[PDB]
């Protein structure tokens, strides 16, 4: 039915949380595993992020005591996506922001954030947090410096840990009705952890509780698990840190799972592909940990893991497949990169040409003709398509299926310049390229067309196809 | 409560739709409207679109006509969103996708198609619908030349409008108790218009309609409305084609407002900033248009806003500032930019560093620690920059030091490249404070230069102590 949103609601603070439970039936067949994985879509949040509920939720902490009043000043370290939420509340009550964050934390929470009207000072990835120079002390100077300042910080905030024990598990529960075998849950402050396994140990003591932490933190027990990569960076943002904050209860969680950037990475790109959840690298580590965890459960048993984040603070980082090839990552089992590497292999735009038929016979013109001198040559030539070029070098493609709809349509005079109707979005190649490289090309520009300045043709995504009808 | 969610979904297609009402009353007040500026946040569907929906629809009715099984391949033209909704209903049902877009679209929807195992071709921008190299005819020529291929083709189906018709104008039916004044949505292939409208009208004959359309399509009626940049490429993407869709019933609309990217854009962000929903272009030209037709409406009146998109698909378009400064975009009424502006002016960083003390030391980027914290020391300064021969390699704190070394990342014996901060940004005195702010929005530290002699490294902090000072 329509109970939490049948109304009208007052700001976007009200569309935090209700996110909605999937079974991932699909990755869980992939990875062959038996029980049932339900994924909690923290993403699908009005921020998309957990962290927007402990924003809102500190907020309202922190004006039902009285302690902020209009025009003040929100200070608060965040990997990101705090800063979101607190900026969010901030930006509906009339409050200002200045957020405090690690350089290695994706742009688009920045940028995100500056839309948001907020103060945005960046601190230095490898520093410790006892530094000056890390992002809580930083907030500190901040506050000590600035009149009118507050920080919540999420990290001792009672409010961080008791809403996720308040409403988020007791979501998790009135949606899996009890019934909860094993929760595979990120630790980045630690809050939402220990709030979502006390509310279901509470309500339902036979459930294991997982918590995931990159290898790089210190967050988990014991330490024969930290070791394998002590304090290394990592590209995982969101979870793991080099100290236990004050609202982690690490007595409340059972068993810790190690996931490293690769495993977290393919892992959240095979969700998307498999799922359809836009969802963050966080999340892969999340569901990698709990596909190592839930590997001895039985069908019937349910496996509650959370999505934290969303793709799109990630959305140049993983989701793009330049950035995880430059960071060495494996791609995903099945993806368009591995299928275009199998479909076409080291086949290159010389095999392609030669096995069609061509001899480069690929009529240029100076891109300032008239359009009629130009018909004369398309109609007398008994070729359709034209390269159009400058002389400071390349111009467009035109076609005379485009020269009459545009001349019919009022946008192409009969003595109007050919620069004017010709396609000016191009990619440019030369004969020793892949086809893999053209595949990708061609995802971003209609036409490839390769290249004294002798171009040699176009290729278009029906002349692989067409190809590889001949393979 | 908890009606629609309380329980544990079958796959994501059941996420799609159920989205919240939001009264924007802060961009009201800024704007100075007088009713209740109500908005249906469609961006916070699963897949982050209205279009979601359609997706969904057609391929139930694909399947309840049995017209469609299990490895077939599913193609549909698209500016992107159509595309990634039936991506994620053929990612979940097991069909293949190929979807044909305008290359002007972002490169985040085709980068989002292709996590969902999608092919993309894409198609020229200034093509006309008539030509073989239209999103619409290369889809065509896929269907001819595929086998077990279908085109749902989402500016004739039925299911879009009807979709559109059933539940979405029903939930803002249901969410607004039946008092809808006036209807701003925008206007692409025209399904959620053209369905939306019919079920308010029919549900509330009083209830004003009105579409968006960008400056260069020819959706508007009469032809007096398009003639201001007729057939003229906009960044805008979803609304606005150069020919009527099958689906759209023009006379379902009552008014038509005319919306350019400059307005557009400014006024998303404008959303963004003041309401906090991360949300696309086209909502901005909605919102404007809505801000445009409602002006004469009076308080208690509620006049319905669709947010078909996320800024999900423009992420690197319009939410960078840069894009829109290179785009000649007013950036927003209120924002950082102008912030800055205002704060800083043409103050240069020469400006800051005679008002503040010269030339902090520098070291060769692989001394050992102990030989630099004797350097410290000796020297009585609590920073240094750490530089290579062949040329930059960051800056160092005595902090970092201790707790490097207390903490098990520091020997003693080790160079000192191991422990200096690896992320900066380099400048020189000629540049501009608001330059220098932007810089650090991404960079932790920004560090000067001219022979390499590094006047020193200005934070945030010594930006606002200089703020503090003027
Ligand atoms: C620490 C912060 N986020 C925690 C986080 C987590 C961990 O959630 P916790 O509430 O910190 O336990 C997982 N995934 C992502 C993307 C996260 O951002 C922050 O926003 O400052
Ligand atoms: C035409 C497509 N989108 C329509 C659209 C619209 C218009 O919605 P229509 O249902 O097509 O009338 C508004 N905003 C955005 C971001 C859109 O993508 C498409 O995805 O192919």
């Amino acid at each position: 039915a329509d109970g939490p949103y049948s109304g009208i609601l007052d700001s976007v603070l009200d569309a935090i949380g209700n996110t909605p439970m999937v079974r991932m039936k699909r990755l869980a067949k992939v990875y062959g595993l038996e029980c049932d994985l339900l994924a909690k879509c923290e993403f699908m949040s009005a921020g998309g992020s957990v962290k927007d509920r402990i924003g809102k939720a500190m907020v309202e902490k922190a004006e039902r005591e009285g302690r902020l009043k209009a025009g003040d000043t929100l200070i608060e370290p965040t990997s990101g996506n705090t800063g979101i939420g607190l900026a969010l509340a901030a930006a509906v009550r009339g409050y200002r922001m200045i957020v405090t964050m690690p350089a290695k934390m994706s742009a688009e929470k920045s940028n995100i954030m500056k839309c948001l009207g907020a103060e945005i000072v960046r601190t230095p990835t490898e520093a410790a947090w006892n530094d000056e120079n890390s992002h809580m002390g930083v907030a500190a100077k901040l506050q000590r410096e600035l009149e009118n300042a507050h920080i919540l910080d999420q990290y001792n905030n009672t409010a961080n840990p008791m809403v996720h024990y308040d409403v988020t598990a007791e979501e998790i529960i009135t949606q899996c009705d009890g019934d909860i075998d094993m929760v595979v849950i990120g630790a980045g402050t630690g809050g939402t952890i220990t709030g979502i396994g006390r509310k279901i140990k509470e309500r339902c003591p036979k459930c294991k509780v997982v918590g995931v932490d990159p290898k790089g933190s210190i967050l988990a027990v014991p330490d024969s698990l930290n070791d394998e990569k002590r304090l290394q960076s990592y590209e995982v943002e969101g979870i793991g840190y080099d100290f236990v904050p004050g609202v982690l209860d690490r007595k409340v969680v059972d068993e810790w799972v190690k996931v490293g950037d690769a495993e977290s990475f393919t892992t959240a790109r095979a969700i998307i592909r498999n799922e359809g959840l836009f969802v963050g690298g966080s999340s892969g580590a999340n569901v990698w940990g709990a596909l190592q965890a839930a590997r001895q459960l039985k069908k019937g048993q349910k496996c509650v893991v959370l999505l934290p984040d969303s793709s799109r603070n990630y959305m140049s980082k993983f989701i793009s497949d330049e950035w995880m090839a430059e960071h060495g990552f494996a791609p995903e089992d099945g993806a368009k990169v591995k299928e275009r590497e199998k479909q076409f292999g080291g086949a290159r735009i010389r095999d392609l040409l030669s096995e069609t038929g061509a001899t480069s016979d690929v009529p240029f013109v100076t891109a300032r003709l008239s359009v009629e001198d130009v018909i004369k040559m398309m109609h007398e030539t008994k070729v359709k398509e034209v390269i159009v070029t400058e002389d400071s070098k390349l111009v467009g493609v035109l076609s005379e299926d485009h020269i009459a709809h545009s001349l019919q349509s009022g946008r192409c005079a009969m003595q109007s310049p050919v620069k004017d109707i010709a396609f000016k979005k191009l990619a440019k190649a030369l004969p020793s390229a892949y086809l893999r490289d053209v595949a990708k090309a061609l995802d971003f520009s209609p036409y490839v067309c390769v290249m004294c300045p002798h171009f040699l043709g176009v290729i278009t995504r029906i002349d692989l196809l067409h190809w590889l009808a001949t393979k």
